[PDB]
């Protein structure tokens, strides 16, 4: 097949509003686009969350067959969850200028005391496109799961973090049974899952 | 598994920091702390836009998947087009199921009938930043009966449908042309799962 139909050409940005302004802002997009039975649409608004954007790493243990998963509150998971505390990736927001593969590297450190070894690209991808432009960069990342514990977080950030160390196929599990449920690990954990014998191999030669 | 329960939480006060078509809400809130003690009142921003249902269309004989196309303004800022391939998706309003929305969705946005239904997994979308969870179901369907252009025009939604393997589909996905959650959620569940579901379906 050939995939998607149109391109940046065929959409024009008439303006951009910043309606609410604070640690995050929420946008209002303002345009028109081509339509699939040949015309151009009408002007169209559409209210967008703008929080940036993040890096996000799979800490796996490839001797070990082990991932380090991070625990902390998310509040926003309150109103649907049994509880707000998650167990996640990794993760941190991209500065600018930064990239990827540092912010995991850095993030690594701060959330899970963690070194990392070699790093693989996994998936990057948005979390929500109809209504945030937010955009998710995963790594998997080599660690010694035998040094992972303990407290971490930034403590004059208000980041409260725990270190958990599970077999792979138990995280995989949890994500089958709902334990895990937030789209970054749930998409990690899938692509562990699918790949690991691979990069077991790849990363014990 | 995790350490601490909604017993261990509390939320002091919500605050609207917008309303309109979606809300942005404050949480106040205060927690306990890993080390045992409590924390201060903290505040977060959280993105209030509802709950989704997500359907990926699977033929179970024909092994293909249905996408559907349409633009998604939010995509264009970190990706090379803002036209999206995506799975039938839809809101969530008061007192629907899951399930509903799912076939509804599939008949405005692809004009498919679904037979069978199973759950795949519901997910937290970004829970750093908005509430949102989006349960994804794969449905059965006869993917011969899947093309054309479909949404409602009345809502500005305009729709167009793919038919590919899926095969197909999950290279797509390894290559970066599908690169939102919900598609990429599904897709692989299907690629970790096809063959006791084809088996399920088929006989
Ligand atoms: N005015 C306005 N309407 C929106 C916005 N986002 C979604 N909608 C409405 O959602 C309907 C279909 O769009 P979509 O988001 O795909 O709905 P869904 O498929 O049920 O999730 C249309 O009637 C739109 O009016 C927005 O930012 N502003
Ligand atoms: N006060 C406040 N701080 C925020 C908000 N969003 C993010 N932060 C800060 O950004 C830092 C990293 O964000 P975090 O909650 O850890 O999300 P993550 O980076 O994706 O893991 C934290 O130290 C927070 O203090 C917000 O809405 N309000
Ligand atoms: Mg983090
Ligand atoms: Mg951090
Ligand atoms: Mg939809
Ligand atoms: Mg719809």
């Amino acid at each position: 097949q050939q995939g998607i139909t149109f391109s940046k050409n065929d959409v024009e940005i008439i303006a951009r509003e910043t309606l609410y302004r604070g640690f995050f802002s929420l946008d209002l997009y303002r345009f028109r686009h081509r339509l699939f039975n040949g015309g151009m649409s009408g002007e169209i608004t559409r209210e967008i969350f703008e929080r940036g954007h993040a890096a996000v790493l799979l800490p796996f243990d490839p001797v070990r067959d082990e991932v380090v998963l991070v625990e902390q509150i998310r509040i926003a998971a309150y109103d649907t969850s049994e509880s707000p505390w998650l167990l996640e990736m990794v993760a941190g927001m991209i500065e600018a200028g930064e990239t990827v593969e540092d912010v995991a590297r850095r993030e690594a450190l701060e959330e899970a005391g963690l070194e990392v070894g070699r790093t693989k690209p996994i998936l990057s991808y948005l979390a929500s496109p109809g209504g945030t432009s937010e955009r998710l960069s995963i790594l998997v990342g080599e660690v010694d799961a035998s040094t992972a514990k303990g407290i971490h977080g930034l403590a004059e950030e208000n980041e409260d973090i725990r270190v958990h160390v599970v077999s792979r196929e138990q995280a995989y599990q949890w994500v089958e049974e709902g334990k895990i449920d937030n789209a970054a690990s749930v998409i990690a954990l899938q692509w562990l899952q699918l790949h690991y014998h691979n990069l077991r191999n790849e990363w014990t030669k």
